[PDB]
């Protein structure tokens, strides 16, 4: 159940956004993510990818 | 074309909030707005309710 590449991502995304507007909600901050995720290119969210990738190698060997 | 009492409340319920997320849109600005000033009571109302009367009485003598 490791995350996806978008999960990944927003992790961070999400905190400076959060940490910073109190009063943004949350069904909106998932909403902004959303997009900003989508207008990316393959080659800013490559990064990401891998490290998806790399988190579900961990899973399917079962966490050594 | 006065401003009514939502928008006469609205003018300072904005600026406080667009004035500290410069990440919120304002569509969402918007919505949060339109919410906020429903779940007010008319008590809570009523001095942008008399403000917005006064205006359109201005409006109404064309403006003295
Ligand atoms: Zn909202
Ligand atoms: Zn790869
Ligand atoms: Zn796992
Ligand atoms: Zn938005
Ligand atoms: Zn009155
Ligand atoms: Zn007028």
């Amino acid at each position: 159940r490791p995350m996806n590449a978008f999960m990944v991502w927003a992790k961070d995304e999400r905190k400076r956004l959060a940490q910073q507007n109190p009063d943004l909600h949350n069904a909106e901050l998932s909403k902004m993510l959303g997009k900003s995720w989508k207008a990316l290119t393959l080659a800013e969210k490559r990064p990401f990818v891998e490290e998806a990738e790399r988190l579900r190698v961990q899973h399917m060997q079962d966490h050594p």
